[PDB]
């Protein structure tokens, strides 16, 4: 009788979830957005002010799309002119606005076409980068400082990431990194040299004669790297009449070797930097601990304070090296490292000391490290229930780490399993998001004694909207293979009936540490075929995937396209068992890594499958980026990797598609995953007479996420299950 | 019975046969038998092994094919064959002594030749390599270079750059030798400031970036290449250490602005006409040069300028037409369209400005085939006032009264296409039926007109489809505004009128294009009618060509308008006639027949379910400068922008949500580029409509890889099906 959760509904967001996103400025106060208007709330009692009026730029004459106010709170940085580049990279216009004298700053304004910019940590300093150099304003209204002159498009990119340490090592654009209170800005610089460049064209709006052709820089496996240098300069001694001089601070002898990367960056103290450095073969890194020489002006890393931090059975870090977090002093840190059953644990360390001491321990994960005081270290964990899909906040004594409290775990058990935080400056307080399994809600705590102060968001108005449509409800549990669990997920329809066979779609990523089974609320895709189409949409987590230990993510280890393939393969066979599912309707899908799987299973000959669609999918590894592909493959060179990268290609199982409907689909201007990825698929498929459905997206990146091009894709899809189903 | 079925089709079960011989003299041909070539004499018809079946057995590569030089005393061999464009290619040649029965092993062609041509007497060769020009006297002696401007993509000497090859001589070649091989003419070809279009070569699948590929193509409206002519003395080669290329300029109505060089013909030793076209192509003008052997250079009298222009469209079908001389040079033939827009044959003086029309009458002259000093041979369409039929002609130069069709009644019922090759001296024909029944090849003596022989009748295949259910085809008009228009349908086997069919329309449409004939076809066509029962029709409406120039300059600077509506008004004419189901019409097309298929299902018109367009152009703006302007003008404010920007799919979008649709274009198509269907798909995602669509990647215009033509009709296949509910 009520209503079901449709396709238009979630193209057009018919049903939306609400967030309280604020932004920390001191110890106990934070800024929120409501109305456009700015506010500021005191965190002890939950008062407000205004902090800047939504009226204040309506004559501005741009839409500013972000602001960002200078840690002191005397400024204001306007973004607008927002052009989009990769995933974290765009060029923006910038405007500074005085909140005192209450005026646009018109004299010495940031360039247009600006590609980084940031506020010092304390006052109002700022760096940015323009034309591949970096500039040092120390007042918004006084003339830039220029730090380096080598700034050259797609050669040499001082203070931003080239294209793969974009992606794959800072997940950033920024390659700068004030020191606590802005002396000091660190930055790195790239060399991309040597490096090939991918191609496509790009067609642009109809109007556009010829297309564009787009080169982008981009090392595949194999290929030759961009170099990296790191450089600190004193923003306290810059003068107008010298040129600033920056100080390098040059790779360990181990690392200088053969190829490597600069993976992390972390300040302990106004003198004291860390750095860490990963070999191209990257199951070796080492963290060199940096001191400021007062008489020298030269920054020295003792051998004696460094550290290194290895793997047998993988490469080092979930997906790189994990951050220290150094305590006030900064002679010691806190780090999360694989343990000796291979388990992600926090390891206390002494800047001067070869062995650490691991503070948490057990047959579950730390997550990541939040926030430290002098008494406690404040961590997301899934030890909760020994469930690795869930996340709750915990904290461990720092003297008696026998004493671990859990702050999350019994806030609400029904509701919520899955959280993330939020601390304020010296983590006096913590705003708690619960995002799963109930509706999201968000809540504000202080820390001395952990009390709930009050909700800040908790969905009610969705919640009555959502009584009157028939949702699905989620399912997760585990399989056990060859006695270990395995966890999968299960989106199934409303008035779920035991007694009946349903049609099964496999949801599937299942790259290295991925986790598709969790406890997260969605309102997606997936929510329309269970509770519109009556379709269960299943998810498994095998061998490869993350938080559940090495022994779990390294098996994997120099052979993607195996275990984690054959494993959806298992589960879908024991899922097509299950009284449930109706063993002649199962199909399966994945966009990215998912498209690669996808594309695997379908032409792995298991018969398990009726049809697939593969979205972006990569087909062949010597196709993929060098730091990504490498971390788990190794090289593509005889002497270590060949066989593996050439046996676990799409287009070797092309003649085992003729058992299967495939739909491929793929976007043009992906500068991701290559167009060329699926173009060598499709040419095997017609090279051995199978038919198939694709479709390709004029000027789409590797996202497919325009407003156009995303309603287009899901419709499309939905025609293809719909069909492969037999569902009018 | 078994019916003609899909498979029938890609695995070409029903092979035609062909006869296809290359004269070597006035009384001598050559034939391939059993991988021998045989040396025929045709007016007996007795053979002689020419070239065993082993003499290259220990060659060392596959030998892609063969030219004996003029006077047969060697043999050109062509390997390595690496296809380009439409017409060129580069290969590797080597040269066989056919006296001494050996391989010539010193100076040889180089590797990468573009080009290669024998003298058209004796055996000089002038090849292109690296874009300049070369010259052998003697197959085993040292090359002379003629040009040395040869720069990849910019200057092209001897061989034409994309779009001359394409749109102006459909070849690569831009080499002229003179009727004795005293002179080689040649043409330079500029590309400097022409635009490139790129696009990516994927390549085996080993290939870890793919490659970009970049070819100066101008766009409609953009920089064109320029152009010049040269003319060379060969005989002066061995007695000069850089034997001078002389120039011979376009005239100054040409050199006024843009211009194109579109025909070289030679009339004597020492007697060559140009023919030049302006960029707004309804202008040409011909210059009559000779050689002044005082001097060394070559003078075009204006008193010998010819003029060709129009006032209803451009000049010519696709280009102004090639005259034919008389032996002497004095006089010539050539093709032109009379006062009532009908293309006959005019007879011209070399210095006299008013031409004399030998034939006229409401049809029209296809070509010239052979000038004897007493006779000219020509095709038209003249027989039964059937312009869709082809038979050879033969007119008397002293009488023009005098005209015999030679081929219209030799079997009416089954031959009424031919073309025709004639023996050097036009002493012989081979006559060359390919429709409506099974291909006839047949040896004819000019002496008499007598039918000597029976070359190949086709009657293998002839027994193989009496066991074939097949389709079979009707050829008739339509009367629309007193004007009659042609269509032909492949209907069903026992096509009974009293039921209703699934109709698909094949349409091309383009200016000139002749979809209505009386050609003999195993192809796609035939498996739909034969095995899934549905009638497939074409119509020839409005730009049409071979039946005048009203029909044909009816769509002139008006692409997008009457060709597409004359489709819709076939389709309705077809219901019409009551057996056709109304509720499964479809349409589809190639190239220009996927611009009007695209047209016609955005046209809002509801007459059709579905429709594919393969590799279709969009908007004029993405297609070549040459074709486009030829019918559009120029895409400025001035002259035809508005309707450049009228007639594309883009423009449509909104109505695709009526019908199904299916896209597809190859990745390499270097004609129509992946941008002009890139810009459909992109339009039909921002109007929210769905279709279906297939990319081929490194395909290019033609998808005719032996894989990739397979699965596109397989493909297509299951879409058609579907559409028209069939199991
Ligand atoms: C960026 O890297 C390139 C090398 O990839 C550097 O260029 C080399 O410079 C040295 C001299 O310092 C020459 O001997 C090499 O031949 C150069 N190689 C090439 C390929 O140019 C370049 O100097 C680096 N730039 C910066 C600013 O670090
Ligand atoms: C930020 O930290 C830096 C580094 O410690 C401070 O700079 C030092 O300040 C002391 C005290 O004035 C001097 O004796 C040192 O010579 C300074 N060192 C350098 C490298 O400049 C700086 O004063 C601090 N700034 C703020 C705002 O607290
Ligand atoms: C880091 O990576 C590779 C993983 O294969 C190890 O490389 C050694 O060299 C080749 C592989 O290219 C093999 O023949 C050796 O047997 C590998 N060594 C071992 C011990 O397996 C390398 O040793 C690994 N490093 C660490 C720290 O485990
Ligand atoms: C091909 O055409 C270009 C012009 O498009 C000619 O190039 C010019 O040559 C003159 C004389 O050397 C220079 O002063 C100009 O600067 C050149 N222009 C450009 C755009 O490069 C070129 O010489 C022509 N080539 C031939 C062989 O005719
Ligand atoms: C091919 O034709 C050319 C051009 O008419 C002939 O060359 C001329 O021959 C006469 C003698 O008959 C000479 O006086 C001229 O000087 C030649 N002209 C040139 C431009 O070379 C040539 O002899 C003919 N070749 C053959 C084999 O008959
Ligand atoms: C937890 S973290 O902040 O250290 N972290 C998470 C991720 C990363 N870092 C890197 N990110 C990866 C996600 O899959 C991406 C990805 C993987 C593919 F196999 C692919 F085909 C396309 C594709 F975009 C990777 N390039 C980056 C996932
Ligand atoms: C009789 S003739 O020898 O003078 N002659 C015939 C043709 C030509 N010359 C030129 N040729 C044309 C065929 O359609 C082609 C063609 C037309 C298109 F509209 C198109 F989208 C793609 C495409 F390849 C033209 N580029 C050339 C057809
Ligand atoms: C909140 O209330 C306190 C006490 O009344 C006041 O001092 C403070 O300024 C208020 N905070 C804001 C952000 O308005
Ligand atoms: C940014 O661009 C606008 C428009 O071209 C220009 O007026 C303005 O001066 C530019 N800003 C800066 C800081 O260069
Ligand atoms: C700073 O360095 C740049 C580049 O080497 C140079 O052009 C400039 O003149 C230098 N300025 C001073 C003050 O030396
Ligand atoms: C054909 O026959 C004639 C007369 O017998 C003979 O001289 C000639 O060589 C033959 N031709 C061929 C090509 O065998
Ligand atoms: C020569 O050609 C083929 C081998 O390529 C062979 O079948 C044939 O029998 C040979 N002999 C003759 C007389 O054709
Ligand atoms: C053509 O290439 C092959 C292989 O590189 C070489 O052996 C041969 O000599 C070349 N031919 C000429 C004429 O240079
Ligand atoms: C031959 O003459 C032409 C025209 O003057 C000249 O461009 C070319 O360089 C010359 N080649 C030589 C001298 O080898
Ligand atoms: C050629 O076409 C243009 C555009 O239609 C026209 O202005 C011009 O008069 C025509 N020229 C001739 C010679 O008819
Ligand atoms: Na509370």
């Amino acid at each position: 009788t009520r209503k079901t959760y449709t396709l238009t509904d979630y193209l057009k967001n018919t049903y939306r979830l609400k967030l309280y996103s604020l932004r920390w400025i001191s110890d106990h106060e934070y800024l929120y957005k409501q109305e456009n208007n700015i506010l500021v709330f005191n965190a002890e009692y939950g008062n407000s002010s205004v902090f800047l009026e939504n009226s204040t730029f309506d004559e501005f004459g741009h839409s500013i799309n972000d602001y960002s106010i200078s840690p002191d709170g005397q400024f204001i940085l306007l973004e607008y002119n927002y052009v989009k580049q990769w995933r974290h990279s765009y060029t923006a216009s910038y405007d500074i606005y005085d909140l005192n004298k209450r005026q646009l700053i018109t004299e010495e304004r940031i360039p247009n076409n600006t590609q980084w910019v940031t506020w010092s940590p304390v006052g109002h300093k700022l760096a940015y980068v323009w034309n591949n150099d970096i500039y040092v304003k120390i007042e918004p209204n006084l003339p830039s400082y220029r730090i380096t002159w080598t700034g050259k498009e797609d050669i040499i990119y001082n203070g931003i990431t080239d294209w793969v340490y974009e992606e794959e090592v800072f997940s950033a654009y920024s390659a700068l990194w004030w020191s606590p209170n802005g002396t000091f800005l660190a930055y790195a610089q790239f060399n991309d040299t040597e490096v090939p460049l991918i191609e496509y064209s790009f067609y642009s709006d109809e109007s556009l004669q010829y297309p564009k052709t787009v080169r982008v820089p981009y090392p595949k496996a194999g290929a030759v790297n961009p170099t990296v240098k790191f450089f600190v300069v004193n923003t306290d001694s810059l003068s107008s009449v010298t040129n600033a001089t920056s100080i390098q601070i040059t790779a360990p002898a181990s690392m200088l070797i053969g190829d490597h990367y600069l993976c992390d960056v972390t300040w302990a103290t106004q003198e004291r930097i860390s750095l860490q450095w990963l070999r191209r073969i990257q199951n070796y890194s080492v963290m060199d601990i940096c001191d400021y020489d007062e008489s020298s002006g030269r920054w020295n890393c003792l051998v004696a304070r460094q550290h290194i931090e290895m793997s047998t059975t993988g490469w080092v870090g979930r997906f790189r090296p994990s951050e220290p977090h150094f305590t006030l002093d900064g002679n010691s840190f806190y780090k999360i490292i694989s343990n000796e059953e291979g388990y992600r644990h926090i390891c206390y360390f002494q800047i001067d000391k070869k062995d650490c001491t691991f503070i948490t321990k057990g047959t579950w994960e730390v997550i990541g490290i939040e926030a430290l005081t002098s008494d406690y270290l404040y961590y997301i964990s899934n030890e909760y229930k020994g469930m690795p899909g869930g996340r709750n906040l915990y904290k461990i004594q720092l003297s008696d780490y026998t004493k671990v409290t859990c702050l999350s775990c019994e806030l609400n058990p029904e509701r919520c399993q899955y959280y993330s935080v939020s601390f304020s400056k010296e983590a006096k307080y913590y705003q708690l998001r619960c995002s799963g399994p109930g509706l999201p809600l968000y809540t504000l705590h202080s820390s001395v004694n952990d009390k709930g102060l009050r909700v800040l968001e908790d969905n009610s108005a969705l919640d009555k909207m959502l009584q009157n449509v028939q949702m699905p409800s989620k399912k997760l549990d585990f399989i056990i293979l060859n006695e270990t669990k395995f966890w999968y997920q299960m989106i199934l329809p409303p008035h779920f009936d035991k007694s009946k066979k349903y049609p099964l779609l496999l949801d599937v990523y299942a790259g290295p540490c991925s986790q598709k089974a969790d406890t997260v609320f969605r309102l997606n895709w997936a929510t329309y075929l269970a509770s519109t189409e009556n379709i269960i949409v299943a998810s498994f987590d095998g061998r490869g995937s993350g938080y559940q230990g090495d022994k779990i993510m390294h098996a994997i280890n120099r052979r993607l396209g195996t275990f984690e393939v054959e494993d959806q393969i298992e589960a879908a066979r024991q899922f097509s068992k299950m009284g449930f599912v109706d063993n002649k309707r199962i199909a399966i899908w994945g966009w990215s890594y998912g498209g690669y799987v996808t594309s695997m299973v379908l032409g792995s000959g298991s018969g398990v499958f009726k049809c697939g669609i593969a979205v972006a999918p990569v087909s062949r590894w010597e196709y993929y980026d060098s730091v990504y592909t490498e971390r788990y493959m190794g090289l593509p060179t005889p002497e270590d990797n060949l066989d593996h990268y050439r046996n676990s290609t799409v287009m070797s199982r092309a003649e085992n598609f003729k058992q299967v409907e495939y739909l491929l689909i793929h976007g043009t201007a992906d500068d991701n995953v290559h167009f060329q990825q699926s173009a060598q698929i499709s040419k095997a498929l017609v090279d051995v007479g199978v038919d198939f459905q694709a479709m390709w997206y004029t000027d789409e990146d590797h996202g497919i996420a325009s407003s156009t091009a995303h309603q287009h894709i899901y419709t499309h899809m939905s025609h293809f299950i719909k069909q492969c189903f037999s569902l009018p």
